[PDB]
């Protein structure tokens, strides 16, 4: 371990720790001291892009030959400085072009911006009154400080050739000095940890000695700084100040749809989304991304000390390079706007974007000085909203939605989540209880955001993702741990994963300190070249998850805090001055046999120490006082979580003991299932206490766990089923109804237990349940393989396939819309989001899974579709059928333009239909209502039959309409439901008789229309309560029953 005591101290591959803790007119004069160029308005083309402060315009007839000898390719850019507010450059461009504006645009808001703007004009300084005297060396800028104020301006109609250039060059002025901020310090480093650089720029330079530090900031560091100073020409010979900054594809934001016919709220016209959609939706382009977008903020805070304290997806840059033949596709990434980067332990401001503030800046930070956390949260936030794009992006952010707001909207009477809410000194604070906790479980396995995840996100990300955006501001990993992690994993993925270059990969993987270490830890070697490597990297990988879900720390903490024996839990009063409390002087002991146990018995120093610590778990010294006082509570805590993670897994199995055909768990806890819990374990926690809350997560925590062992069992089965006909033929025999043989279902289950690990290994590196895990189950690791083997695959056994989940779906959907009476909304997200949060009551089964709990894997499992492609699916089931019951009550009242007043003329967009098929589809439809209108007639006889329904844990009564004659008898009665009953989905009651009972059942000979309103039909068994009417076609459908 020779590495750990600082042996690269300035290197950027691997940077040092953040150890511990200027005039104004230097820094503008540092960056002012930039080359200069010259170009009229006839090399600038059409423009680009604009902001707040500029307007960006690409340079045709190449022109600035300080380029020539500059960086090849990268194309170039100027952004001309042009004020956008209130409208006053307008104002100043149609006195000055000729004529007199208007008095609406005049009087109040722009007067009062130009009396705003023109006080603060930094008059003192030397630069400002040359960058005014280069431009227009006629204005003399000691009046209008003065002639602002003394008489108030409404000489507009004289002074606006001067204003212009006054404005424009202040905000020149402001960017000029946001880059000598940096040049400063940038200087200050290469003094001290450069010695062949500056041996030849403190020789002599001033121009060149701030070029090269440009030079160094895009081709080393990867930020974007302007490169010259270029002056701009115009027609009438007034000229404006530039910067020469360099040109990207740029802004990784995508824009969103305004139509609102996509599921996705991608816009699909965009030409910009692309390429984005190509980045977004690839696993192995996200895992590079991942890695390749921490290197800016990395260099930037561990090797200078200056911290960018405004992260977001619209500031960060790319740069594509397709590379379609011969080569591959290359992306760069680059770090855009630095207009509130300052020195770390400074004093600052809080000026940033509310949506990505980390929660401790809220009252105040001992004036707020900048801390290197503030950044490490905005960059969680920033890659989990990279991560969840192709899968519902939305014009506002999930956590805020979802997490934040509808729990700002209950426990309190401030619903404001404000930005001045958020800044003020006096009032309720805005991230305080419960906020806090919701925060925090938004990421955790099992949230919202972690729920629109991708489908091909590792484990380890997910868990690195949820350890950066901690509230908590101890226990929270820094910068350097984030980069070495994502790095050596995307090494290992890309070695894993490819079938002269495998040389150079290794030899850059084991030049990190983290794989050093790991080589020692496990006992390994330095690698190879001529051998296959894969179980190396295997391990190399699965060592890496180990430390995320923080396993040497309870390893250690096994061996000496006991588990607090379970007369604690039952035995005691006054439940709410009680809680199990750390001693704080065990949390040492634990802390000595944890570096006992990682340093293998060698003596570090103190210094070696803290860097092995943040290296591998990413948290100071006493940074990790936390994280072991949280392991050391979770592990007193024994014996009662082991105890609620088995009370949970028999409701599992209740579930299935109640309703034997369930086809999913749902992860999300039924509500109900605490006060079985709680009853089951003989406890009474009052709900507001230590104990009451951490029983509440409990439970919900082991029934997440429990559910995905559901899922990775059903996964496995239809991955077998696509192989080894004979699990094909075992698989229909057991869905015909019939049995099959012994030998024949011990090698099905065989072969589905086989095909469980073949699942399991993509997101998790071996097995779900292949960790410490005893108190989140409720079965030890090596008794958990005898249980899903015996016990739980014989409950998926029987599922049925794609086409019969997408029928009883297609017919469940198409209840609710003659439910509610009124129409469907105008676009197709409202249309899904009604349609599917009115679907569990209104329908006769009960969907999967509940409205906006929804994940990919439940759709991709039961539907075959993607989640933007069920919620289409679903949408246009839903217009369909309401054009449909619109057609139908026109064609009665007629003995048509007489539809409702938005389907005369609808588009063929609504629908699904391309623009020939709707004139068809309504004569369809008339073709068919003329048939359901001949069938009434004097003869015939109309009713509702009752039937036992859903299964509540007893059933419900569920009525169906029917249709007959009257001279029908109870003989030719019950054997049509008999004829209905041999095509039920249960494979069980395919074999039934249905008679139609009072309970006592009537006899043959009488007649249906005077019995007509007691009477039920149940289905009997010839041989020896169920609700398998229930389960048929003709009784989920919506037209009636014709008995004939």
């Amino acid at each position: 371990l020779s590495f750990l005591g600082d042996t690269k101290s300035a290197s950027e591959l691997n940077p040092p720790r953040l150890v511990c803790p200027p005039p104004r007119e230097e820094q503008v004069r540092k960056a002012y001291a930039l080359p200069l160029c010259e170009l009229p308005w006839d090399d600038l083309g059409p423009m680009l892009g604009s902001g707040t402060f500029g307007r960006v315009y690409p340079l045709r007839r190449p022109a600035c030959t300080e380029v020539t000898k500059g960086f090849v390719g990268r194309k170039f850019a100027v952004k001309i400085f042009w004020l956008k507010r209130k409208g006053m450059m307008n104002l100043f461009d149609t006195i000055s072009q000729g004529g007199t504006p208007s008095a609406e645009q005049t009087d109040p808001g722009t007067i009062a911006a130009i009396k705003s703007e023109i006080r603060s004009l930094p008059t003192s300084s030397s630069a400002f009154r040359d960058m005014v005297r280069i431009a227009d060396p006629t204005v003399d800028v000691e009046k209008i400080k003065g002639m602002a104020d003394s008489l108030t301006v409404e000489t507009i109609m004289k002074e606006a050739k001067t204003l212009r250039t006054v404005i424009n060059t202040n905000g020149f002025y402001t960017e000029v000095g946001e880059t000598g901020t940096i040049f400063t310090q940038m200087e200050k480093f290469v003094q001290a940890h450069r010695p062949e650089i500056w041996s030849t720029l403190s020789k002599a330079s001033q121009e060149a000695q701030a070029s090269k530090y440009a030079e160094i900031g895009l081709a080393d560091n990867h930020w974007s700084l302007p490169l010259a100073r270029v002056l701009v020409k115009d027609k009438n010979d007034v000229k404006h100040w530039a910067l020469l900054i360099e040109l990207f594809d740029g802004d990784l934001q995508p824009k969103t749809d305004k139509t609102g016919y996509s599921l996705d709220g991608w816009n699909a016209k965009s030409g910009g989304n692309v390429v984005l959609r190509e980045i977004f939706s690839s696993r192995e382009a996200l895992i590079g991304l991942t890695s390749k977008l921490v290197k800016p903020f990395v260099v930037m805070q561990n090797l200078y000390s200056l911290g960018h304290f405004a992260i977001k997806p619209p500031n960060l840059l790319y740069k594509y390079f397709p590379g379609e033949k011969g080569r591959a596709s290359r992306l760069s990434v680059a770090a855009g706007d630095f207009g509130m980067a300052g020195l770390l332990h400074g004093d600052m401001i809080l000026r940033g974007t509310l949506a990505f503030m980390a929660p401790e800046m809220e009252r105040v930070s001992g004036g707020l000085v900048a801390k290197p956390s503030y950044d490490v949260y905005a960059l969680a936030l920033t890659l989990a909203s990279f991560w969840t794009a192709a899968t519902e992006l939305r014009d506002h952010y999930p956590w805020v939605e979802k997490c934040i707001k509808p729990t700002l909207k209950k426990m309190k009477d401030a619903p404001e989540f404000t930005f001045l809410r958020f800044a003020s000194k006096t009032g309720p604070k805005l991230y305080e209880a419960d906020t806090i906790y919701a925060l925090s479980t938004c990421f955790a396995v099992g949230g919202k955001v972690e729920k629109l995840y991708h489908t091909g996100m590792p484990l380890l990300i997910r868990l690195k993702l949820s350890q950066m955006a901690d509230p908590e501001p101890l226990a929270r990993v820094s910068m350097r741990h984030a980069r070495f992690v994502f790095k050596a994993y995307a090494m290992l993925d890309k070695l894993l994963r490819a079938p002269e270059t495998r040389e150079e990969q290794l030899k850059q993987l084991q030049s990190l300190h983290i794989v050093q270490f790991l080589l020692f830890y496990l006992r390994m070697e330095p690698l190879t070249a001529a051998r296959d490597n894969t179980q190396s990297y295997r391990r190399l990988a699965r060592a890496l998850l180990d430390f995320a879900r923080l396993d040497p720390v309870y390893q250690a903490a096994t061996e000496t805090v006991q588990p607090l024996p379970y007369e604690f839990f039952t035995e005691q009063k006054d439940w709410q001055n009680v809680k199990v409390e750390v001693s704080g002087s065990e949390v040492d002991e634990t802390i000595r046999k944890l570096r006992t146990s990682l340093t293998r018995d060698r003596s570090l120093s103190e210094d070696s120490w803290a860097d092995l610590v943040d290296i591998m778990f990413g948290v100071s010294l006493d940074g990790l006082r936390e994280v072991v006082t949280r392991v050391v509570y979770s592990r007193k805590t024994f014996l009662l979580e082991e105890k609620i993670g088995n009370a949970v897994k028999e409701a599992v199995a209740a579930t299935y003991k109640f309703d034997p055909n369930t086809q999913l768990i749902a992860e999300d806890a039924p509500d109900r299932l605490f006060e079985v819990v709680r009853t089951d374990l003989g406890l009474s926690y009052p709900d507001d206490s230590e104990l009451g809350r951490f029983l509440v997560h409990r439970v919900s925590k082991s029934h997440t766990a429990w559910a995905t062992v559901d899922r990775l069992a059903r996964q496995a089965l239809r991955l077998a089923l696509r192989r080894e006909e004979r699990t094909r033929q075992v698989y229909e025999q057991l869905l015909s109804g019939e049995k099959p043989s012994s030998e024949s279902e011990k090698a099905f289950f065989d072969s589905v237990f086989s095909a469980v690990s073949v699942v399991s290994e993509a997101n998790y590196f071996g097995l779900f349940w292949d960790f410490p895990s005893a108190g989140l189950f409720g079965v030890p690791p090596e008794e958990m393989q005898a249980y899903v083997r015996k016990t739980h695959l014989a409950f998926v056994g029987k599922m049925w396939p794609v086409e019969t989940q997408k029928k009883i779906l297609e017919a469940a959907v198409r209840v609710t819309v003659r439910g509610l009476n009124a129409s469907l909304p105008a676009s197709l997200v409202d249309v899904y989001a009604t349609v599917f949060a009115a679907l569990p009551t209104k329908a006769p089964v009960s969907p999967p899974f509940l409205y906006g709990l929804e994940r990919e894997e439940y759709s991709s499992l039961l539907f075959d579709a993607k989640l933007p492609e069920f919620k289409e699916m679903v949408a246009f089931w839903a217009t369909r059928h309401e054009l449909n019951i619109a057609v139908q009550t026109a064609v009665g009242k007629i003995p048509e333009g007489m539809l409702p007043a938005h389907l005369r003329s609808p588009s063929p967009a609504r629908f699904g239909w391309p623009p020939e098929a709707v004139a068809d589809n309504i004569r369809l439809f008339i073709r068919e209502a003329k048939d359901e209108l001949a069938l009434h007639g004097p003869d015939m006889v109309h009713n509702r039959i009752r039937v036992n329904g859903r299964s509540k844990p007893f059933h419900e009564i569920f009525r169906k309409a029917i249709a007959f004659k009257k001279d029908i008898s109870v003989l030719q009665f019950n054997q049509f439901f008999t004829d209905i009953l041999k095509q039920s989905f249960d494979p069980q009651c395919r074999r039934f008789i249905a008679e139609v009972k009072k309970y006592v059942r009537v006899a043959d000979t009488e007649a249906v229309a005077p019995l007509f309103d007691i009477l039920k039909l149940v289905a009997v068994d010839p041989a020896a309560p169920n609700n398998c009417f229930l389960w048929t076609q003709a009784f989920l459908d919506d037209k009636t029953i014709v008995v004939s």
